[PDB]
């Protein structure tokens, strides 16, 4: 397993047709997972499955600019389960990040950070055993 939190450098940032694949297994009794696509200290795209927010499971997405969180985007479809292996695929499209989990489309998140070639790191954190994290151009 990789050591979490794990930094995956994205050389030259992201660009449409770039596919990021994250393979891992959710720990037992998980509380949270996070993917943080970073532009320096800013978070262009925060993808945050929350296993217990007032006893409901929700994915929170958001952007952090100059240490300030923005307006959350919430999805109640929640494909993750404690103890089970998952695959997250993040495909960069021209207007959004497109996210599929276990080969099923989950959500999209409009680009708020516009300098895609400056989103140069992906932070992977939380209650997972991380098998692998990689990218390919499709
Ligand atoms: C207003 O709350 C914040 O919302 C942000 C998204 O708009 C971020 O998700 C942020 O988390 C971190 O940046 C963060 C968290 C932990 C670490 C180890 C490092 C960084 C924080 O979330 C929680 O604290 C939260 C609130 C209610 C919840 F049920 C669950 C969570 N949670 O997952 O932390
Ligand atoms: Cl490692
Ligand atoms: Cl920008």
């Amino acid at each position: 397993m990789l050591i979490v939190p794990y930094n995956l450098p994205l050389p030259g940032g992201v660009v449409p047709r770039m596919l990021i694949t994250i393979l891992g297994t959710v720990k037992p009794n998980a509380n949270r997972i996070a993917l943080d696509f970073q532009r320096g200290n800013d978070v262009a795209f925060h993808f945050n499955p929350r296993f217990n927010e007032n006893n409901r499971r929700v994915i929170v997405c958001n952007t952090k600019l100059d240490n300030n969180w923005g307006r959350e985007e919430r999805q109640s479809v929640f494909p993750f389960e404690s103890g089970k292996p998952f695959k997250i695929q993040v495909l960069v499209e021209p207007d959004h990040f497109k996210v599929a989990v276990n080969d099923a489309h989950l959500l999209q998140y409009n680009h708020r950070v516009k300098k895609l070639n400056e989103i140069s790191k992906l932070g992977i954190s939380g209650d997972i055993d991380l098998t692998s994290a990689s990218y390919t151009m499709i």
